[PDB]
């Protein structure tokens, strides 16, 4: 029912956007079918955890505060696809960075602009008569701005914006917070509370604190899998060492490494050579970072498993969905 | 006074955006100064015709409908910088297309996202208590979506989105309309009417018709200068022939060219070779396209000089600014 309804609204959203282009933007059929294929390619195929989270929050709040149920459930599906389209927009922007008049790059940039604008068009249409339309766009635009700021922190974590000084645990948390946590964990929860009209009925401080901790828990495991999980099992090629990313493994190693090991780390980090990357993996393994990885995640999980209770003392139905979201993480 | 006030509000807008990053987004001073330089580099230096148009429309409507004058004039300056920042966003996106982990491309993409988001942040702040905040964002987002659709029409005018069939005058007008006319001419006028609270007091059909005709007049002259004005006088290197653009010269030539000249045109168009481009210029010159250029622009100017009168019979102060805008074109 949740996944099935989420896909039916996708067809409804896609049909409106494409017909709007045909009826109001003078678009020819060839380009409409071209944009249908691009939308399906970029927006479909993932796990839809961000979009389904908006649905799961909405169904938990209508059970504990007829005609309003079906409306809120439909509004949550549109908000779910706003985040999915936003995620597709971020992924397209990432492809342009590593892929390199070249018409394929021109279309890639155009795709990224259309996916972002489509979040506005589908919101301005299906929420035209909603009282929360203005507040929804402001929180959506602010979180999107937050993500772009977090991408600046992540991209420039190894240089001086006109370098391992910013390779600290507090700065790692800043990167995870702005680049990932706000739009992946906090935004689906907020949009689920907005369509359920129960936004001022929750402790936002505890909610934000959980979103950052869940994103932190997810990112620490992600950095670890990027380094040791093989490509055919991870689904991609791990490249954090070659890209000199400010990963959890790097900032944790630098805190417990000897003075001579840091020299060996700095001399091998950020290189595409197969053995310098293997040297970094060897340093991570010998420093017993795997033992700290289990302890760090357990402590974060303890903070998560205990922070949901503060949220249920004032909003019980909200906490049920955060546990399901944490169960996915 | 207009240009001087427009620059004072820029300092006010820039100071808010940068302090917000410092105070609310945990940004370090090094990146704040980095973003100050990027903002100045991308948003300053142009002619500010889009931004000043919002000011000129606002001052003409407060003279023919104390505390409300200074507020509307300030609101028009913020709306003027929204379009300038939006224009800077489009230009950055254009640089990424022709410029080619590469950190300079990562920062270019990040710059384009920040410039766009900054239009939302400066609007959500200075217009927080304005009743038109929701309507302003919707018309702004829709025009931005329109521009991205027009860029699709322009980029794919020579191929079949998975070719000279689309090299027609009606499709040329569609490209100019969506890619340029809506955000360069219509949007500054609409935003000037919104801050002056006189949006429903104008004939939008005549206003839209003037924006398309003025953008058409501007683009026809632009395509002509791109082909024959030398680089040191044009300010850039004309590349429409090499890029196989759907320019006014191309669609006009194909209508009055002989069957054998079209073969010579198709065999030389869209090539970087110095003589194939000179062959295209020779074909444009021999076809007497310069004589049609003066006649076409005169006819458009006649349509412009006569359409402003329909607008003044119902909105006299609005027509005074459209003439000043047309005087710039
Ligand atoms: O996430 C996991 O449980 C699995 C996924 S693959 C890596 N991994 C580890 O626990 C790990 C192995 C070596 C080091 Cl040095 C640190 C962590
Ligand atoms: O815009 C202009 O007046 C100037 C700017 S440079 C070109 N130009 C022309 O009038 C022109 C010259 C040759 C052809 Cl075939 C067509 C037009
Ligand atoms: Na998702
Ligand atoms: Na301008």
């Amino acid at each position: 029912m949740p996944m099935q309804m989420f896909m039916q609204v996708y067809d409804e959203i896609q049909m409106f956007l494409l017909e709007e282009l045909e009826l109001k933007f003078d678009m020819d059929p060839n380009r409409v079918r071209y944009l249908r294929k691009m939308m399906d390619t970029t927006c479909l195929g993932g796990k839809y955890n961000r979009g389904l989270t908006v649905i799961d929050v909405a169904e938990s709040l209508l059970s504990l505060s007829g005609a309003r149920r079906k409306r809120v459930l439909h509004d949550a599906c549109v908000c779910g696809w706003m985040i999915e389209f936003l995620q597709a927009h971020y992924l397209v922007e990432d492809d342009i960075m590593d892929n390199s008049p070249d018409v394929t790059v021109q279309c890639a940039i155009n795709d990224g602009l259309l996916l972002k604008s489509w979040t506005h068009m589908m919101a301005m249409h299906f929420f035209a008569d909603r009282p929360f339309l203005q507040d929804l766009l402001c929180r959506f635009n602010r979180v999107d701005y937050t993500t772009a700021v977090g991408q600046l922190y992540d991209v420039t974590s190894m240089f001086d914006s006109n370098d391992f000084a910013e390779f600290t645990l507090s700065n790692y948390k800043r990167i995870v917070k702005y680049k990932t946590a706000y739009y992946t964990y906090l935004l689906p929860l907020v949009m689920g509370l907005i369509v359920s009209e129960a936004l001022p009925t929750v402790d936002m401080g505890v909610t934000e604190e959980l979103a950052m901790l869940m994103g932190e828990y997810f990112q620490v495991q992600d950095d670890v899998m990027d380094c040791f999980t093989p490509p055919e099992r991870l689904g991609k090629v791990g490249t954090d060492i070659q890209d000199a990313k400010c990963s959890w493994l790097a900032v944790t190693f630098l805190a417990k490494a000897s003075s001579a090991q840091v020299a060996e780390f700095k001399a091998n980090y950020g290189s595409g050579d197969s053995e310098k990357v293997a040297t970094v993996r060897r340093l991570y393994e010998e420093a017993d970072l795997q033992g700290d990885y289990v302890a760090y995640e357990a402590a974060v999980a303890e903070q998560v498993k205990e922070l949901i209770e503060k949220l249920r003392l004032c909003s019980p139905g909200f906490a049920a969905s955060v546990e399901t979201l944490w169960g996915k993480t």
